C-alpha cells in the first residue's frame, strides 16, 4: 500500500514540475504513469527538456520511455552543448573514460579515443573538416544531429549503461551498423582493461549474438534485399560495410551464416555463371576456349574480364607454383657446373620476384611491420627468401664453399614443399583437416618432453654402464663390470615407451576431437574471407613475369536514394518482427501459462469467499 | 526460499488444492442461493 | 632501500626458482662422475656430488624433527619415502668407493643404477606447470592397469615360450 502513501506527498502541493521533478527522485515510475500525465495538465516551456536532461543523466529507463512517449522529440533536443554536459557529467556508476582520455573534455578528443578504440583506417566524423570548423564558436539547424540516435548510441555504449544502449538501439536507422561498432568497442575495452572485463565480454557477447539475429530474421525473410543489407557502403559511420566491420571485430558467427557464404562464393566467382575446375583450367590452357562458358550480365572485351575472376588468379597462380617446386626440385638431384645452369637462374628468378611482391604488399612504418608480421607465414616466408639467398651468395665461389652451398638449398627446399600444405587449404575437405593437424601440435611437443626424459635416463644409463673405461672425449658427445643389469632395465624402457605414453597419447588424442573439430568448422569458413579480399589486390601476370605490372606502377556497392530509403524500411519490418516474434515465442510457453493462472486462481478465490459473505447477509 | 518457491513444483501443487476448495465453496454457495430463491 | 631486497629473497616463487637451479646443477654434475673416468680417488665433481647428498639428508631429517607419530605422518606419502630409499643408496655406493679394484668395478654398478632415480624425480618439478602437472597424475592414474594387463600378457608370453623352448 505504498502507492497512495506516495501520493499523499504527491497531493500535498500543486508545482507539477517539481512535482515531475519529485517523482523522478523517488524513482517510482507508475506513480507518476497513474497520477501525472494526465489529460489537461499545464506544462511551461523548458520543463520538459530539462526533465529528460534529468532523466538521461541518472539511469532511468522507463522515465525516458514515458518522456518520448509523451511529447519530446529527440530530434528538436538534442545539441551539441547538451551532449558536451552529458559527456561532462558527474553522476556515473562506473567509467573508463578518462583513462582513454589520458591514453590518447572536448567532443574532438573523443572522436580521437573513438577512433583509438576501434584502429585501422577508421576516420570517424567528428575528425572531419566539416565538423571540425563549425566548432570554433563553443541556420537554427546547425547544432542538430540529423542522426541524433547514433551519437545517443555512441554514448550510452562508452559510459557501459547497458539496459539505456539495449533500449537506443531499438529505434531509428542502420540497427546492424550500430550492432557491430558496439561490438567492436566492447570487445576493445574488454582488452584495453585487461590491458569490468567480464562485464564487458558478456556485452560484447550480447549484441553480437542480437546482430546475428536480426541477420537471421532478415534472411528468412527475403535474400536479393537480404544481400543488399550486408553491401550497401554506408556514408556515416567513416565508408564500411558491414562485412568489413563483422570480420574486423573477429566475429566468428556473422560470417558462419549461411548468407555470407553465399555471398562470400558470389564475390569468388566473379563474372562467371558457370557453376567449375576443368572449365577454369581448360580456359588457361586453350584461351581461344573460354568463348563457350557463360558470363553475367548487369567480344574483344568479353575476356579481360576472365582474367579478374579471383578463381582464375588462383589456377593461374598455383600453376606458377607447380612450375617452381619441378624446376627446384631438377637443380638439386644433378649435378653442379662451376657456374649456374638456365633452371637455376629461373629458380634464384623467382624467389627475386616473389620478394619485390610481398615487400610491396606491405608498403600498401613499424605499425605496418606489426600487422604484416601477425601471422606465421609471412615470418616464415621472410626466413626462407633470406635463407635462398644466404645460398644465393655462396653459389658463386670455389669448391669448399660450392659444397656448403649445396647444403643450404638441400635443407631449403624442405619448407618449400611443407608450403603445398596452404595450397591444399582452399579444398572444401582438408582445409579443416589441416588446421586439426596445426592444434594437435601443441600435445606432441608436452609428450616429446616426457619421453625425451625417460630416453636420455635410460640411455645414459645403458651407455654408462657398458663403457668403463674411456677419457674425457668430444667423442663421448658425439655418442651423446657386471653387465647383466644392462639387459633388464632395457626390456621396462620399452614397457614405459611403447605401451604406456603412447596409449596414453592415442587416449589423448581421441577424446579430444569433439572440441577440435567445432572449431576448425568456424575457423575455415571464417578464413576464407582473408583469401577473397587478397587476390583482388595481385597482379594478373605471374610472379615470374610480375615486372611489367610493377614497373607500370613505378611508371605512375554505390547505390542511390530510393533504394537507400527501401534498404531502411527493410530493416524497420525485420527489427519490429523480431521483437514481437520473440514477445510471442515468450507468451505462449508454460513457464508463464503457469505462473499468471495461479495468482488468477487465489484472486478469485478471495473473492468468491466475499461473495459468500454477502449471499450469507442477504439471506 | 524465493528460488523455491518460484519454480513449477510448487505453483501447481498449491493452485491443485486451491482449486478443489473453490469447488467446494461454489457448491454450497449455490445450494445456499437456490434457498434464497 | 637497503632492505628492499631482502623481502625479495623472501619471495617464495624466488625460492623455487633458486631450489631448481641447484638440482639442474647435481644432476648435469652426477652425469659428468658417471660417463667419465674414475681414478683411484674421487675428484671434485665427486665430492661436490657425494655433498650434496650429504647436506639433503640434514635438511629431510631436520624437517622431520619439526617420535613413532612424526615418522608415520612424514612417511604418510610416497616421495619421502622414494627419497630415503635413494639416499641410502648412494651412501652404500659412497662407502664401497673407497676400496680396492674388485669393489671399485661394484661401486660404479650402484651409481650407473641410482642415476635413474633423481632423473625420474624432475618430473615432480614439471609438476607445478599448469599443463604439465594434471598429465604427470594422470600417467600415475594409469599404472595400476598397465600392472594388471602385465600379469596377463606374462601368463601368454611364458606359456608360448616353456612350449616353444
Ligand atoms: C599467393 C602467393 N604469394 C606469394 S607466392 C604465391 C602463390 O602461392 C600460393 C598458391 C596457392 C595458395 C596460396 C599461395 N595461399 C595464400 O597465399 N594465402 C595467403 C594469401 O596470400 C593468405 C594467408 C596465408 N598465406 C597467404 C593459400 C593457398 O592458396
Ligand atoms: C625441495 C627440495 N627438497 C629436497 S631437494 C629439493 C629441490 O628439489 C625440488 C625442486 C623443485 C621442486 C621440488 C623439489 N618439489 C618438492 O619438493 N615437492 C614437495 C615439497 O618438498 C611437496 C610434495 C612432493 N615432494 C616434496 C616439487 C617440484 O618442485
Amino acid at each position: 500500500d505504498l502507492a497512495i502513501l506516495t501520493a499523499l506527498l504527491k497531493g500535498a502541493n500543486a508545482s507539477a514540475p517539481d512535482q515531475l521533478s519529485l517523482a523522478l527522485a523517488w524513482n517510482r515510475v507508475d506513480i507518476a504513469r497513474s497520477q501525472i500525465f494526465i489529460y489537461g495538465q499545464q506544462w511551461p516551456v523548458g520543463s520538459l527538456e530539462q526533465a529528460m536532461l534529468d532523466a538521461l543523466v541518472l539511469d532511468r529507463v522507463d522515465f525516458v520511455k514515458l518522456l518520448i512517449e509523451n511529447g519530446v522529440s529527440m530530434h528538436r533536443f538534442l545539441t551539441i552543448s547538451r551532449l558536451e554536459e552529458l559527456y561532462n557529467t558527474r553522476h556515473g556508476p562506473s567509467n573508463t573514460l578518462y583513462h582513454l582520455v589520458r591514453d590518447v573534455i572536448s567532443l574532438i578528443d573523443i572522436g580521437l579515443v573513438i577512433e583509438y578504440l576501434m584502429g585501422g583506417a577508421y576516420r570517424c566524423n567528428y575528425t572531419r573538416k566539416r565538423f571540425r570548423t563549425l566548432y570554433h564558436n563553443l541556420d537554427p539547424e546547425i547544432n542538430h544531429f540529423p542522426f541524433p540516435f547514433h551519437e545517443l548510441m555512441v554514448w550510452a555504449v562508452l559510459m557501459k549503461r547497458q539496459k539505456m544502449a539495449l533500449f537506443f538501439w531499438q529505434h531509428g536507422e542502420e540497427a546492424m551498423a550500430k550492432a557491430l561498432v558496439a561490438c567492436k568497442l566492447c570487445k576493445a575495452m574488454a582488452h584495453e582493461a585487461s590491458e569490468i572485463s567480464q562485464e564487458l565480454n558478456h556485452n560484447s557477447r550480447d549484441f553480437g549474438q542480437l546482430a546475428v539475429e536480426l541477420l537471421d530474421q532478415s534472411y528468412k525473410q527475403d535474400e536479393q534485399l537480404a544481400m543488399k543489407l550486408l553491401t550497401y557502403e554506408l556514408k556515416n559511420w567513416s565508408n564500411a560495410t558491414c562485412l568489413q566491420l563483422a570480420v574486423a571485430a573477429k566475429h566468428r558467427d556473422f560470417i558462419a551464416h549461411t548468407c555470407s557464404q553465399m555471398l562470400l562464393t558470389d564475390m569468388w566467382m566473379g563474372r562467371l555463371r558457370m557453376r567449375s575446375g576443368l572449365k577454369v583450367i581448360l580456359g588457361i590452357l586453350l584461351p581461344p576456349s573460354i568463348l563457350s562458358l557463360e558470363f553475367k550480365n548487369k567480344l574483344g572485351r568479353k575476356i579481360y574480364e576472365f582474367y579478374n575472376a579471383p578463381i582464375v588468379k588462383f589456377w593461374f597462380y598455383t600453376l606458377a607454383y607447380i612450375g617452381y617446386l619441378m624446376l627446384f626440385n631438377y637443380i638439386v638431384l644433378v649435378k653442379m657446373e662451376r657456374w649456374p645452369s638456365t633452371q637455376e637462374w629461373i629458380v634464384i628468378s623467382y624467389i627475386f620476384t616473389l620478394g619485390i611482391e610481398k615487400m610491396r604488399e606491405i608498403l600498401m612504418l613499424l605499425q605496418k611491420v606489426k600487422v604484416w608480421l601477425q601471422e606465421y607465414w609471412n615470418v616464415t616466408d621472410l626466413i626462407a627468401i633470406l635463407l635462398f639467398s644466404v645460398g644465393m651468395i655462396l653459389r658463386l665461389q670455389d669448391q669448399p664453399f660450392r659444397s656448403d652451398g649445396r647444403v643450404i638449398y638441400c635443407v631449403n627446399i624442405i619448407y618449400w614443399y611443407i608450403r603445398l600444405l596452404d595450397i591444399f587449404g582452399v579444398n572444401k575437405y582438408l582445409g579443416p583437416y589441416v588446421m586439426m593437424i596445426g592444434k594437435m601440435m601443441i600435445d606432441m611437443m608436452y609428450f616429446v618432453i616426457i619421453m625425451l626424459v625417460v630416453l636420455m635416463s635410460f640411455g645414459v644409463a645403458r651407455q654408462a654402464i657398458l663403457f668403463p673405461n674411456e677419457e674425457p672425449s668430444w667423442k663421448l658427445a658425439k655418442n651423446i663390470t657386471g653387465a647383466w643389469i644392462v639387459p633388464a632395465i632395457m626390456a621396462c624402457y620399452l614397457l614405459v615407451a611403447n605401451i604406456l605414453l603412447v596409449n596414453l597419447l592415442i587416449a589423448v588424442f581421441n577424446n579430444t576431437f569433439f572440441e577440435v573439430k567445432s572449431i576448425s568448422n568456424q575457423v575455415w569458413k571464417f578464413q576464407r574471407y582473408q583469401l577473397i579480399m587478397t587476390f583482388h589486390e595481385r597482379p594478373v601476370l605471374p610472379p615470374p613475369l610480375i615486372i611489367f605490372s610493377h614497373m607500370t606502377m613505378i611508371f605512375q556497392l554505390f547505390i542511390t536514394d530510393d533504394e537507400l530509403k527501401k534498404v531502411h524500411d527493410f530493416e524497420e519490418q525485420c527489427i519490429e518482427e523480431y521483437f514481437r516474434e520473440k514477445d510471442d515465442r515468450f507468451n505462449s510457453s508454460n513457464d508463464e501459462r503457469i505462473r499468471v493462472t495461479s495468482e488468477r486462481v487465489e484472486n478469485m478465490s478471495m473473492r468468491l469467499e466475499e461473495v459468500n459473505e454477502r449471499e450469507h447477509s442477504m439471506k
